[PDB]
């Protein structure tokens, strides 16, 4: 049995809110930008492109959904640091539900 090293990280605060681009979290008293959240898997038998960017409302969840809904916190890192732009490595948890943002319709709105 291969023991997977899981880092028990603590939750952060609200400093910056963006649609998976750059969100600074209060870690050890210092803010750090982390953006790693991408999941696409529909409930249909054959998983073909899950939910897409429903809207920028996510940035608002950090206000009410952050204080009332399962807000952002850090758990584990991937080990890449840079995925899209290159700003820290961490997933933004919004109201305990991943906003899920990837691609636009089909090809940048065709």
């Amino acid at each position: 049995a291969t023991s997977t090293k899981k880092l028990h990280k603590e939750p952060a605060t609200l400093i910056k809110a963006i649609d998976g681009d750059t969100v600074k979290l209060m870690y050890k008293g210092q803010p750090m930008t982390f953006r790693l959240l991408l999941v696409d898997t529909p409930e249909t038998k054959h998983p073909k492109k899950g939910v897409e960017k429903y809207g920028p409302e996510a940035s608002a969840f950090t206000k009410k959904m952050w204080e009332n809904a399962k807000k952002i916190e850090v758990e584990f890192d991937k080990g890449q640091r840079t995925d899209k732009y290159g700003r820290g490595l961490a997933y933004i948890y919004a109201d305990g539900k991943m906003v899920n943002e990837a691609l636009v319709r089909q090809g940048l709105a065709k």
